[PDB]
């Protein structure tokens, strides 16, 4: 019949270019972030300045969370003032909604290393943090206890095993977060909630912008992987307690 | 002992009914998911050349990301972000199929049904509901299935209505997975409420006449979703069984 | 005070318990006035109006009352055929008055019209013979639709037989309501109970065409009792 | 440290009880003010506010408080003269003032009359005989509708009488509630209860209506006995309340 | 890879606990600044001050802070002394900034007279002996509102009894959060812990008065430990 037809029919006939496939999917492929855009961001508009602004606002986004209005009414005074301050400086937005946007929680994002050491330190203030996780497993990793720790988790230089591990029980603390904070989740089978953060998650944990290496020799440091390069036993005890449900 | 518009009412309730208008009427007024004509004609007399390529791009996206073109631009690599805006504006891309004429990454994708499927099966890992999901269902789901395009690509004809059944609960494996992990909406939904919230987009691409039977046939062989006797292929079977046994 | 004693004195009074019966019908639930709807329909398209109408119902019937949601979901002709209707006769999604004009309105204006085409469309519906046999055996056609309400008489058979054919139906209304908006029965049956006692109690549409009808169709034999059909269908909504 | 030791101050001055009940009182929830209500129809209507306020009653029981929204779904006669009231007396469909006058606080306003037609008009109403049947045998159908709690006594009766007309009377409040506010559908006993306590107890330790009346009523009724107990299907529906 | 060198090297910075710390109790929930609303009080209303600033707390107790919904479902004299109140203090029905004076903020700003009060008015309580009846035997009903959390002391007592103090108090918290709010005891916990420790870390109101209070009270022993009532109640919240 018609000549828009045989075009569809001749459409589907041709050679696929897998690389150049490949690459669109990766070019349109899930992306938290632009860590490099962010920090860019930061250092160019704050000046020498923007290493300290910057460990506030990550200290906000770990306590606080990206509702900056609605909890700098809800602090004490020298805290919202500054908060507000930073706001106007950094062109800071509650929201994430386009490549260039930056939200406290994605400057935490940002510099992962220092905000789940920062975290760890400071893991009493966490909305998340000992409180909700001893009750599900005892003595869980306080550098886990936060939205950076997936771009910690190494892809290379470790086990494949170890990777998963290391997934499973971060994401015993990414869906106990995410209940506790989503509206949307009150009752949820396991499996929705983890669809909720799958993809942040594989894609922090997949990105290329935080070296392996670096990634590696951090856990080690922190005791969360052993010399020996395999999880310890809180990150197995947590994974098992994740796949327990 | 009635009134004038009661019997109005008794007399139009007594007339014959035209049979063939009323066929007529139900199929002008069915459900129907998309023109590609349409959509091929706009695509074509807009780029020109570059027509294919970009159409490419698009169903590339619309395989990995979906319709929402605004939210999913800010939650990608910047080349990406940077020729889906491009195309967006060039096409005049909408996020939702309002009107007839309403061009989405979707509708894009389901107009050119083959090359989809073929791109979908070759960009695997990078499906929203793909082999990790598929192989805890059933093994070796087939790749070409897992996409929205793949329903205009079943045949009615040159093939028995046993084997078109058996297909459409095959894809419908992979639509009911799909429809749960992607529409929020659907959260407690029963089987049979998420069958019915893609009963019409499948029925119709099957019954379409815009894409030709034959060639849809050729290419299941091709693909080994039809063995070289036009039944499916015993994976196909499998998803089946494993569709209608929940 | 003087308040109280008012309100005291007040309820010393009798009811009039036919008065009062009257006041409630006329402030009871009542889903459309046919009459008012082919008389707006008759003025408004001229002798047109019968062709129109009868499009109009078929679309009412197969995809609802959500008239531009469909018509970016049809072919050509039939979505140009669609808004341009609605156009003409001012028609409406929703019903929030009384002089609004819907089509499954429109549909529920001419019920002997809408369930004999629903019958001979069986399918092209929503609900139809796929959903209902999976029930029943046997389910009549004519009942697939949201006109058959007004078609259950109320006189001129034995009331086993009206709340037989209420069940029957009530059999479809339940799929329906479920498909085209999970709770219980009951919940459900609560959600079309109004618009059918409504239905079923108009006067608008004579009892004894309805019989006839019914009859005609076989649905109530020469005797005037359900048939076995109906009688098992009924069965199996009582049946849960 | 000077507003730390004002704050202490405060808290070390002696309670003056009277004038915190007295507070208490004055910031307790009240639904409405039937003197007021009674007042503004008579006066506005005159001699007919009598015929007026009976229809607007049966409105109110059959179809709620949202006047244009049911004036959409009624018959001619019903709407035209709806409307007309409507207009008449300055109705509205929403509770937000002292002053609102919706057609459910009218027929609060008068209980007695109000309850008498609910059971004479038991069909017609949205939680009706079918519903509550289900639940309990013969539930008296005066209680079928917003008015009855203004109808249980607090004086005339034992305490314990109170109590079960008070539970019996809450099996169909938990119904009402529940098949017409869509969010409780989902919602445990304690917080559909929790959604009408204050309306309730308001209704009962309400001094407008007499009390001397209620009883002498819920005693033609046969709601109470002779001798001032509950009737067999009042201690039944309670019993039905209290196992949930 | 020059904005991951950066990345990594912020990471490798030294921890200033001292500062981190005061970061974080500078972002932390802080309910409000109790002195800056006992200032524009006392400022506001002058000699009447205190008359005010007790109508409003019983208002808090009993109603809330909905003052234009619960203004239209009281007494008439109780709706205009507030309306009164609340045009002369500024007062709305939600915080939004610390300067922000809501009914339940004055309660908080005074505990010692708001608990006291609330025991006072037991039966008018949304949460009262009631419900905290069918919990445990003896419930404090100085502990029957918001305002209780901030009595509890950090020093001059033992740590021991800090805890058993804010278990007790939790069973109430729990049953009042249930009660308002819109469901597991931890997740409700969260619900609570950011004003609870906030109120009992806050050091405007002094350690010493609090003790003092409780013992005046018999929620502590004349030595310092809980009333047998206390660890029954805190019990009772471990428990389930």
């Amino acid at each position: 019949m018609s000549e828009w037809s045989r075009i569809a029919v001749e459409f589907g006939e041709q050679q696929l270019n897998l690389t150049e496939l490949e690459d669109f999917a990766r070019e349109l492929a899930y992306e938290g972030l632009d860590p490099a855009l962010i920090i860019k961001k930061l250092k160019e508009t704050g000046g020498d300045d923007w290493v300290k602004d910057t460990k506030f606002i990550i200290v906000f986004a770990l306590t606080r969370g990206n509702k900056i209005v609605k909890a700098s009414g809800k602090m004490s005074n020298s805290g919202s003032k500054r908060l507000m301050a930073l706001q106007e400086k950094y062109g800071l937005v509650e929201r994430a909604e386009t490549r260039l946007s930056i939200t406290p929680v994605r400057v935490a994002q940002s510099l992962p290393t220092w905000t789940c050491a920062a975290a760890a330190a400071l893991k009493e203030y966490l909305p998340v943090g000992p409180a909700v996780m001893n009750l599900k497993v005892e003595n869980y990793p306080p550098e886990m206890m936060c939205m950076a720790f997936g771009s910690l988790i190494p892809t290379a230089g470790v086990s494949e095993a170890t990777t998963k591990t290391l997934m499973e029980a971060y994401s015993l603390w990414q869906d106990a977060f995410t209940k506790t904070i989503n509206v949307k989740m009150r009752g949820a089978s396991k499996t929705e909630v983890y669809n909720s953060f799958r993809d942040p998650l594989h894609a922090a944990v997949n990105s290329v912008f935080f070296p392996n290496d670096v990634r590696v020799k951090w856990l080690k440091a922190k005791g969360i992987l052993g010399p020996d390069g395999v999880p310890s036993r809180a990150a197995e005890v947590a994974a098992a307690a994740y796949r327990n449900l």
